[PDB]
This record gives C-alpha cells, sequence and structure tokens, in this order.
C-alpha cells in the first residue's frame, strides 16, 4: 500500500497565461494534481524554444528523477526521442508526433471534429461568404483543422471559400493580431486559428466579425465575437497516464482521444446564434459524438480534383496522420 511519489514534468512550448494551448495543458496537469494527490509531484518548464534548448531543458528534468515527461508540442518530437534513448527507465509521452519506441508514446486529440462544427456555425454566420484560418506551420493536425473547418462550412453551402495566413509561429499575439487584420481586409468575416493566443478573437470584436476559442473558452477576450470554441481536456489522459506508470501497465501507444472521449467538448454558443444555426450545430454535434458523421468521410476530392475518398468509406487513419493535401475552396492569402 506504501510506493513513493511519482515526479512528473510537463515541458510547455509557450506561456500557462496564453489562455489557450498551454494553459489547458496546464489545467491537465493541474487535474491530475487533483486526482492522484499526494501519489504524484508534477513540475513544469514554460516558453520552452525548440531544437537544442528543448533538448537541453527535457534532459535536465529525466536527470533530476522525473519518471514520467509529457513534451506538449510538435516540435519537441526529435529533442525528445534523443533524450528517450539516453534515457531508457523514463516514459515519455510526446503531443502529436509521430516517434515511437520502448519508453516513448505519442498522444494527440481529434480537435478537427471540433473544428467540423466551428465550420458549419461559420457558414450560417458569414455574409462574405469567405472564412478564414489562422495557421502556425503546414503540419498534418493544423491541415486536418483547415480541411475540416472547410468541409463543415461546403455541408452549409458548398461555395463557401477559405482563406488561410501562415505565422510560423504556434505563439505570438503580435504576428496573430496582424494575421487576423490581414484576413479581414481579404474579406474572412468568420475566423479560426491553430496558434495559442486570443488575439484573432480580439480582432474580430474590433471589426466587428466573428471568431472561435481554441483549446479553451476565450469568450471574456471577445464576448461579442466569440462564436464558440473547441475545449481541449487533457486531465483525464494525463491522470490515465500517470495511474498507469504507477501500476505498471504503461505501453507504449499512439493515443487519439476526441469528443466521444471527453479530451474534446464545444463551449456554448454566442446568445447572436439564430434558432436555426443553433438547431442545425446540436444535431451535428450528437452525430459526431456517436460517429454518424465524420469529418472525412467520403466523398472528398483535393484541390487538383483527385479523388482521397469514395462516397461511402471514410478517409484511412494512414492518410489522417500524414495530411499534406487541401480541399478544394481552400486558398492562401495575398502577401504583404
Ligand atoms: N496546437 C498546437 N499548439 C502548439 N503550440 C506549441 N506546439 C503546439 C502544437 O504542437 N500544437
Ligand atoms: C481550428 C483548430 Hg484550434
Amino acid at each position: 500500500h506504501m510506493q513513493e511519489p511519482l515526479k512528473v514534468a510537463f515541458v510547455y512550448a509557450g506561456p500557462v497565461s496564453d489562455a489557450g494551448y498551454t494553459y489547458a495543458h496546464d489545467q491537465g496537469r493541474l487535474a491530475m494534481e487533483k486526482n492522484l494527490g499526494a501519489k504524484v509531484k508534477s513540475s513544469y518548464v514554460e516558453n520552452v524554444p525548440e531544437g537544442a534548448d528543448a533538448e537541453r531543458v527535457i534532459r535536465k528534468l529525466a536527470a533530476d528523477g522525473n519518471k514520467l515527461i509529457f513534451t506538449t508540442s510538435f516540435g519537441f518530437m526529435n529533442p525528445t526521442e534523443r533524450v528517450a534513448k539516453a534515457f531508457p527507465n523514463v516514459v515519455f509521452e510526446h503531443a502529436t508526433g509521430v516517434k515511437l519506441a520502448k519508453n516513448l508514446g505519442v498522444y494527440e486529440s481529434r480537435q478537427y471534429e471540433g473544428t467540423y462544427l466551428q465550420g458549419v456555425l461559420a457558414a450560417k454566420m458569414t455574409k462574405t461568404g469567405v472564412i478564414g484560418f489562422v495557421g502556425s506551420f503546414p503540419v498534418p493536425e493544423v491541415i486536418r483543422n483547415i480541411n475540416a473547418y472547410t468541409l463543415g462550412a461546403q455541408s452549409v453551402n458548398p461555395k463557401i471559400k477559405t482563406k488561410v495566413i501562415w505565422v510560423s509561429t504556434w505563439y505570438d499575439p503580435a504576428k496573430e493580431r496582424q494575421a487576423a487584420e490581414t484576413l479581414i481586409a481579404q474579406g474572412a468575416d468568420v475566423l479560426t486559428q491553430n496558434t495559442n493566443s486570443p488575439a484573432t478573437l480580439q480582432v474580430a470584436q474590433e471589426k466587428g466579425k466573428y471568431a472561435f476559442g481554441c483549446d479553451a473558452d476565450m469568450s471574456k477576450f471577445a464576448p461579442k465575437a466569440h462564436l464558440t470554441a473547441s475545449i481541449s481536456n487533457w486531465g483525464d489522459f494525463y491522470t490515465k497516464t500517470a495511474q498507469a506508470v504507477m501500476a505498471g501497465t504503461w505501453k507504449s501507444e499512439e493515443v487519439h482521444w476526441g469528443m466521444a472521449e471527453g479530451m474534446v467538448k464545444m463551449a456554448p454558443l454566442n446568445a447572436a446564434v439564430p434558432p436555426d444555426a443553433a438547431k442545425l450545430f446540436e444535431e451535428k454535434k450528437a452525430a459526431m459524438v456517436s460517429g454518424k458523421i465524420k469529418p472525412f468521410q467520403g466523398p472528398l476530392k483535393d484541390q487538383s480534383g483527385a479523388v482521397k475518398v469514395a462516397a461511402g468509406s471514410d478517409l484511412p487513419l494512414a492518410s489522417l496522420k500524414g495530411m499534406n493535401w487541401y480541399v478544394q475552396g481552400v486558398e492562401g492569402t495575398i502577401p504583404k
């Protein structure tokens, strides 16, 4: 019945005060601490850059006696794989990665389920017929979200166009704000983002447009603009993983949880959403949870007109994992 506390560390690419992505991972850590109490001792490091700095931070946490380390950014993938080889008695969990080892697992959300529902609402609320996406880097997570936003919108209005702008960072509130201003200048009036700040929401509110929270309810930053949010609940996953390491049941695997598992939840609808739109949103949400609809159910074509998925089929897990193609109706912004 007696066992020393499990030392668990979290490595963040951003600040806990982003009120988005890192905030939600850190709420997951705090949920793990509440659920497991004295059986776990957690620590975290914020604002860890990619490459040599990340490797040095992850090594130091492994050297300090942490037995379970979560690296919560795509950009920590190669540093995590190198430190895992050097620390074969430490369990490593890497968010959104594709590299596994005996002591390295990977985990991610199916947030694109929520992004699909956002696109349904964006189609109902847009006046220009142009929706906007602030992207970080063209990795499969982000391209799945761009496509899911577009397909969700197209389920309501097949003529919808999605304009994408890239900021080449996950988190920079000044760059995110400039990117949101550019999308609105180029005719987008309902915005979503894969970056980590509420900057896009604040710009939407200032310009009288709409946007969506990402990873947390961001309505306090922009009560008029915030239609809803795709909330990320990491707490149950972090709890289960820490429990597995303590109990000796942990094994390397690829974990993907969505709305059915409670990792992805939608915030309440803005009062501006009319009853016809709200009703459709609740019906599609129920269908998403039950698996009666899937964001990448066929038929799908890419932007060259190639068939990716036939009607009555679903996109295979391999194509989801490596997604680097766009559906018809996705375009870039004019640069400068
Ligand atoms: N959404 C998202 N935000 C991040 N911020 C830093 N790394 C990531 C990542 O992998 N995904
Ligand atoms: C739109 C993906 Hg946070």
